[PDB]
């Protein structure tokens, strides 16, 4: 089996993207935000605390003739930005683009933090990191690539993030005509669960590419591309008027600035980052300081290729028994 289906940025900065995913019978769909860099699929619910519902679309497992509760299963989750959520699980029938899963582990959440109250465009999350992050308890479940991988043609998805534009999410083959040039895989560690990879290294504009081992996860679920100071630095030197803010909390820029594109390397091929790509506008409505898509990870604990990097690329989550990912220019 495949499926293929179309991600729509959920605002003019490219902040998240969110895909249709049916659930249940007959179908609910809800908009969630595919994220490489978690395990759980969680959504908005007739369960979610009223106060903390702000526009979301919710399933409700009780309309769900294949809905059944999990019994005894908790979930509670907090992201690397400080969000959370939390709740209970049911088990029902998940569709994405064509392909089904049966079986699949919702988690319903009764409390959601004020970030997801306040972004109505986002009804939930569908993590494709390692089911070893999964958080249900005391029986952890698997992702839905997971689930569907031995169904699929191909035990792969892939991402096409868009700049300022729709973008797809295929499961279980390579759309040839979605990339140019050739794919270069690259190994991941699966130590901490994530698409763990090590880039080759970086140039800024049109400077000389600097050979240097950056590792870091592949992170559809983070905006921005965080990276060694060191490197950050390094890009910002080379906009006039840039610097870090603590106030702000991160590297702002002249909103009349041009900005330099940034290159990594997966093995001996480059990636191109336009530098629009790079601008995330101004910090508050009407400011000529504009927020950088390139910030330091100092304060993380990993480096993060998020959309910022991944939508300069095709990218493949190759999860084979020993899982690999690769990258194509578009």
């Amino acid at each position: 089996s495949t499926g293929s289906a179309t991600t729509t940025p959920i605002d003019s900065l490219d902040d998240a993207y969110i895909t249709p995913v049916q659930i249940g019978t007959p179908a609910q769909t809800l908009n969630l935000d595919f994220d490489t860099g978690s395990s759980d699929l969680w959504v908005f619910s007739s369960e979610t605390t009223a106060s903390e519902v702000d526009g979301q679309t919710i399933y409700t497992p009780s309309k769900s003739t294949t809905a059944k509760l999990l019994s005894g299963a908790t979930w509670s989750i907090s992201y690397g930005d400080g969000s959370s959520s939390s709740g209970d699980v049911y088990t029902d029938t998940v569709s994405v683009g064509g392909l089904t899963v049966t079986g699949q582990a919702v988690e319903s959440a009764k409390k959601v933090s004020s970030s997801f109250t306040e972004d109505s465009t986002i009804d939930g999350l569908l993590g494709l990191a390692f089911s070893t992050l999964n958080t249900v308890s005391p029986t952890q479940q698997k992702t839905f690539f997971d689930n569907a991988k031995a169904s699929l043609d191909s035990p792969v998805f892939t991402a096409d993030l868009g700049y300022h534009a729709p973008g797809t999410y295929n499961f279980g083959f390579i759309d040839t005509t979605a990339y140019t040039g050739s794919i270069t895989y690259t190994a991941v560690s699966t130590k901490q669960g994530f698409w763990e990879w090590t880039s080759t290294g970086y140039a800024v504009g049109s400077g000389t590419f600097k050979s240097t081992s950056i590792d870091g996860i592949a992170d559809t679920g983070t905006t921005l591309l965080y990276l060694p100071a060191t490197v950050v630095s390094a890009y910002w030197a080379q906009v006039s008027g840039a610097k870090s803010s603590s106030s702000v909390g991160g590297y702002v820029f002249p909103c009349s600035a041009t900005l330099p594109s940034f290159t990594f390397g997966v093995g001996s091929a480059r990636i191109v980052i336009p530098g629009d790509y790079i601008d995330f506008g101004p910090i508050s409505t009407g400011s000529s300081s504009c927020f950088g898509g390139i910030q330091s990870s100092a304060g993380i604990g990993i480096n993060i290729f998020g959309d910022v990097a991944l939508k300069a690329a095709f990218v493949v989550f190759n999860g084979a028994t020993t899982p690999t990912l690769g990258f194509a220019s578009k």
